[PDB]
């Protein structure tokens, strides 16, 4: 059986979802503070209620 590959070559360049719905943001997603992916409509903090994680490391050279 001659064959190579079934599917399509589609690897994940830039691949984001909203971490509240999933919309797959990207042309005008926003990436909140503490470190996430949100769309223009849960791009605030308070909505998806932002648990900005602090002084929760202690490793690797600190920096500012
Ligand atoms: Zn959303
Ligand atoms: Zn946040």
């Amino acid at each position: 059986g001659s064959s190579g590959s079934s599917g399509q070559p589609s690897p994940p360049q830039r691949p984001n979802r909203c971490t509240v719905c999933r919309k797959r943001v990207g042309l005008t997603g926003f990436m909140c503070r503490c470190g996430t992916t949100f769309c223009g409509s849960h791009r605030y903090p308070e909505v998806h209620g932002c648990t900005f994680d602090f002084k929760s490391a202690g490793s690797g050279p600190s920096s500012g």
